[PDB]
């Protein structure tokens, strides 16, 4: 087998080979035998030239449209001489150049990756295309500097390089929703050739976020005399996921008891805490409660806050005067130190509010004993004579230290006998 | 300040406190002075004997009902005698006993907790109630044996448990989706007493798995003969997520070219590839494009998978014989090794199946000689004379190395000449 190489596109007249003297034809009988290249393809491409017999390219030869991805392109050639009529056989090996670089056939590549993909997650990518074939073909792929992705490059049953995006560090779409990366190819011809894809890269947003309380905890304190409808405090949260995901709604926890949600209520949408009804620091001084945030996906996102509701006292009371036991009638007779009634008081707020202390008037012939606690009793305190006064109306007070202190009023009616 | 505790559901008759002598009273004057409680709702609960002077107990008094969940209950009392009048004072410590039992409001809790929830996120649950004080109240919460989940208790300022969910290790819906456990409140009291709720928390599902293909990658070889619509491969892939983000369906990656999707198609539920079109070995003897499943979630979780399909070559081409020249009449006076005609021969299959040989028969004055690949030329092989024949059919019979073997026949016309 006669074997020429030859480059591809190679330009008209390039000398392949001299058929003449290896197929032992003289060359006087060459201007004779009138050498040609038989078949109507072939004579477009080579040529013989009839003084020196040399095979020569007539028009430039395509190793891409004649082989493809072939590793060997092998062109069998025929010849035919007349006197006599003769056919010989060789075989014109085309040999590749390097007149493809790469190239994406989509120069913009958009990828969307979910926010929770797991670092090791492939992506794949489109490969360049490089038409040549052996070294000149494609020979590796680079991934423009960055933090979160790097190559995998796969090789495919042929030995083609098959480039995948992969995911090295966990994603944050609330930190960094887009990428814009630069994808290159490059060949092994000599020099190099390379083409680039720019690789842009979203990331879709997560309900992985709960809402978040502006404070960890709210202590709040209330006079018990508050009215209803007065604001106590306006809770804050904020959400940073997109659309429904990171709207925040306010509302009781699940588990809150009834005695809470008679006194107060919470505004979905503003979460401001109302009261709703009369507080009594005597009956219940402070509430202690949990309030959740909740945003509008699907399934939502909780977070909850403690809050704590302290009453002040108010000198909302009066003391209460208990005359225990009343004599009604004295006689004139009696002794000082005879007791008139017994005498209790009692005060339901707390500290100074709740303190009580009783009085009488002075220019009375009475007294005020006390040995216990808020027990008083009322004696005679001078002697007693019915022609001069027959009955005393005695006016007792208890007051107790609030600022300003608040005041009762009781009398004692007493008649004197002889 | 004379105080005597006493327990709370004490029965009639238990003994309070000697108030006479705690009162300083002479014992000899006791049924005299008629020391006696004073105050209706106070003489319910207590009285005092004559002849003693002790404070007993007259009904029962109910802690819970008079202080809730104050720490210390106490309750003054006033005491009046005669001769002369005279009011007295002492304080009753009403001591708490562990007549409640923790008791959760509902015995069924429902938790659904996501999937992907993060190791560390807390979850509320509805505490046990106990309207004990002290000792007496909820001292500790416990859970059931399991391996995700913990117990987070927080203690407020008046000694309240808020009992917490902790997760402790990951979830996967698709090991286990439903855990049943059952949590417990225990009091302090002699001996402890407590409460049970059963407790079921279900694992919402997330679409966190992509199909899975039976194979990384398949490989198939086929007859180019095979007929349109046979199924060359069904392609299995799995999905273990719930509802349509565990429904797989098959299609061609969206870069498949043209000339793939010409030939093949791949059914989309059942994952059939079948054959749409005639191959040819000759043309092209293998395809590698990329296939994908597709989850129903939203988005769509995908995986891709690579197919290569090779032709197997099928002997369908019986040589082809050209005759490139042929001299029609030839002189009997011509010497031996005279060229008759030029003959070259192909077959387009590989191997054994495209390897010609070429024959005629023996009798005959006549030989075949070559002297390139699959080139042949009839030969004059012995003398000729007109008058013995005028003219000779020569059956050329080319053959190819298949089996069978597939064969070629053509006649060259050979006149003769004086
Ligand atoms: C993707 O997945 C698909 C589907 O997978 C299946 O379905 C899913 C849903 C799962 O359950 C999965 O586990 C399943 O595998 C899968 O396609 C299947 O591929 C299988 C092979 O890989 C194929 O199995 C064959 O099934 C034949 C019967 O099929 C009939 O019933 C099924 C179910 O009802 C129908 O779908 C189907 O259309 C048919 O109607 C079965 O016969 C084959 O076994 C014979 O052949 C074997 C090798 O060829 C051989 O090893 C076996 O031993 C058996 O050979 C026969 O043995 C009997 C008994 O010994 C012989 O009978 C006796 O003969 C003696 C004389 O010899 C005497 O006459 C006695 O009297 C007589 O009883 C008989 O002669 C033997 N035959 C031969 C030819 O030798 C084989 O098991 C499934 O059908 C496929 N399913 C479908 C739906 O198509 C794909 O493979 C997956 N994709 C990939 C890429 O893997
Ligand atoms: C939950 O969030 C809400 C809303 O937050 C606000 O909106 C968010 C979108 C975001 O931008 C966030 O940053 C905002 O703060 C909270 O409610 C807000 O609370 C703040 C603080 O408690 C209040 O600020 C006060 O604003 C008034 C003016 O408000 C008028 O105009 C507002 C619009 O600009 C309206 O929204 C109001 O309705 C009102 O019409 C200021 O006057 C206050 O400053 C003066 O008083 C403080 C002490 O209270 C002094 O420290 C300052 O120095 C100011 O004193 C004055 O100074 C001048 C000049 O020196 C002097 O001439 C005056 O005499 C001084 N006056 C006095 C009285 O000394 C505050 O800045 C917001 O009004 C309030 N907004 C709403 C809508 O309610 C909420 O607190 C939060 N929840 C929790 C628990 O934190
Ligand atoms: C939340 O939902 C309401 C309707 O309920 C809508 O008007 C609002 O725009 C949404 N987003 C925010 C941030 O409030
Ligand atoms: C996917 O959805 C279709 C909708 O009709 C249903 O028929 C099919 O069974 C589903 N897939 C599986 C694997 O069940
Ligand atoms: C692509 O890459 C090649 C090799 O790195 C360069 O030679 C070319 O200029 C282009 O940048
Ligand atoms: C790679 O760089 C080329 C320029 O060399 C661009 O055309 C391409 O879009 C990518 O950025
Ligand atoms: C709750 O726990 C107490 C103390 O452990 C038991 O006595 C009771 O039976 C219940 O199981
Ligand atoms: C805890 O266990 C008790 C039985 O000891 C149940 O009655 C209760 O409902 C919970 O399961
Ligand atoms: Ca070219
Ligand atoms: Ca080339
Ligand atoms: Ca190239
Ligand atoms: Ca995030
Ligand atoms: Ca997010
Ligand atoms: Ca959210
Ligand atoms: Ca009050
Ligand atoms: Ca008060
Ligand atoms: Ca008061
Ligand atoms: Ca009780
Ligand atoms: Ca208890
Ligand atoms: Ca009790
Ligand atoms: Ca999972
Ligand atoms: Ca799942
Ligand atoms: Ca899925
Ligand atoms: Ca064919
Ligand atoms: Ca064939
Ligand atoms: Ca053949
Ligand atoms: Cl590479
Ligand atoms: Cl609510
Ligand atoms: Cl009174
Ligand atoms: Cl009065
Ligand atoms: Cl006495
Ligand atoms: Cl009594
Ligand atoms: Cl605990």
């Amino acid at each position: 087998q006669i074997r020429y190489p030859v480059p591809e596109e190679s330009q008209e007249g390039t000398f392949v080979g001299n058929v003449a003297q290896d197929f032992l034809l003289d060359t006087e009988s060459l201007s004779a035998r009138r050498l040609q290249v038989a078949g109507e393809v072939n004579q477009r491409h080579f040529r013989v030239d009839l003084d020196s017999g040399a095979l020569l390219i007539k028009n430039p030869i395509d190793r891409e449209a004649l082989c493809g991805l072939s590793a060997s392109c092998i062109v069998p050639l025929e010849f035919v001489t007349e006197g006599p009529l003769e056919m010989y056989r060789a075989e014109v090996e085309i040999v590749d150049v390097n007149d493809h670089a790469p190239r994406f056939p989509r120069q913009q590549l958009d990828l969307e990756i979910g926010e929770a993909a797991p670092p090791g997650q492939r992506f794949p990518l489109e490969k360049a295309q490089d038409a040549d074939v052996g070294s000149n073909s494609i020979s590796s792929y680079r991934l423009s500097s960055n933090e979160h992705f790097a190559l995998d490059v796969k090789k495919r049953s042929d030995g083609s390089l098959v480039p995948e995006l992969l995911l090295e560090k966990p994603l944050d779409r609330e930190k960094q929703s887009d990428y814009r990366l630069v994808l290159t190819a490059v060949d092994g011809g000599n020099p190099p050739r390379s083409g680039t894809a720019e690789l842009r890269v979203s990331v879709l947003d997560v309900n992985d976020n709960a809402p978040a309380f502006q404070q960890s905890s709210y202590r709040i304190s209330v006079l018990e005399s508050a009215p209803a409808g007065m604001v106590l405090i306006q809770l804050n949260a904020s959400d940073p996921d997109l659309g429904p995901s990171g709207n925040v709604t306010f509302s009781f926890s699940g588990h809150t008891p009834d005695r809470v949600r008679n006194l107060f209520s919470l505004h979905p949408t503003t979460g401001k805490l109302t009261l709703q009804g009369p507080l009594d620091f005597e009956s219940e001084n402070y509430y202690e409660f949990d309030v959740r945030a909740r945003d509008g996906g699907s399934p939502a996102m909780e977070q909850h806050c403690s809050l704590r509701v302290d009453l002040l006292d108010v000198n909302d009371n009066a003391p209460h005067i208990t005359v225990t036991s009343e004599l009604g009638t004295l006689p004139e007779s009696a002794e000082p130190g005879t007791v008139v009634a017994l005498i209790s008081v009692q005060d339901p707020d707390s500290g100074s509010n709740g303190d009580v202390s009783l009085r009488i008037p002075d220019h009375l012939p009475f007294a005020l004993k006390s040995a216990f606690r808020n027990q008083f009793s009322l004696v005679t305190a001078g002697p007693l004579d019915r022609e001069a006064r027959s009955s005393y109306d005695i006016m007792v007070t208890a007051s107790d230290a609030g600022n300003p202190p608040l005041s009762t009023h009781r009398t004692i009616f007493l008649n004197i006998s002889d």
